[PDB]
């Protein structure tokens, strides 16, 4: 159906986009709202309400740029925001070698159902923050396959 | 000031606050203003955005060596509609000899739209506007957005 086409569509850019991401090491924060309203996360960001595209997607996060510092996030098949604030997590249980970014996907992760992607800037790993768990070190599979089940 | 009229002047401010930063960095860029002439064909040929317009997002879009950076951005009132799009090149003698593709696609484009195109040179940093076939070149920033807002 279309709304199956969309949404391979949506998961094919998000991949494409991560590989390109984490080859180079360049540090990523995306969060796919589900059913529970991120609205006030959204507003804390730049306002896209744009199509995805793994080109867009790639071009948010470079490097020292302005849109790069903060997450995206998707919402209704579209990229609503980019550099959005997401609370960082006091879990005791994360990784210590891992910093601000995987620490906000797991913040946002225990307060919504929401589905977090990161791309360590340290080495181009790969994780998912759900339901206040990191998954981390994940091969391209792995995300697809998280994607779909999401 | 109507809602439009305040939505234009938001979209003029950060179209220059982009611009000023690309141009004080050298960073090429090439921006068509849709206006009356639709530019649906040119618009298709590029990556679909339909998004809202930030001088964040416009600057994003053209930092070099990036998938969006080639081609044209083409918008829409407030929208950026599409970035890396395709732009007829101009063959008048009075784009000075120096200049590349990004200021023959602007004069192109103007050659057969109404639409106003900015063009950031990536040698100078030089700002020139492309209108009705016409280049006006080294524009400075009040220039700039006094032509934007008469626009
Ligand atoms: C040019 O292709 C680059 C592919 O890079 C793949 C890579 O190194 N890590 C990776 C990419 C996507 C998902 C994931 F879990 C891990
Ligand atoms: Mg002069």
């Amino acid at each position: 159906t279309p709304v199956e086409e969309a949404q391979q569509k949506t998961i094919e850019a998000i991949t494409k986009a991560i590989n390109y991401m984490a080859k180079r090491r360049i540090g990523a924060l995306l969060t796919i709202e589900r059913d529970t309203g991120m609205g006030d996360y959204i507003e804390t960001g730049i306002p896209l309400n744009a199509k995805v595209s793994s080109e867009l997607l790639i071009n948010i996060f470079i490097p020292n740029t302005p849109l790069h510092d903060g997450a995206v996030i998707m919402k209704n098949n579209e990229i609503a925001a980019a550099a959005c604030y997401l609370p960082l997590s006091e879990s005791p249980f994360i990784s210590k070698e891992l910093g601000t970014r995987h620490r906000a996907a797991v913040g946002i992760s225990e307060v919504t159902d929401s589905l977090t992607i990161i791309v360590s800037e340290e080495t181009g790993g790969v994780s998912v923050a759900k339901n206040g768990d990191l998954h981390r070190e994940l091969t391209e599979e792995a995300l697809k396959e998280m994607l779909e089940a999401e």
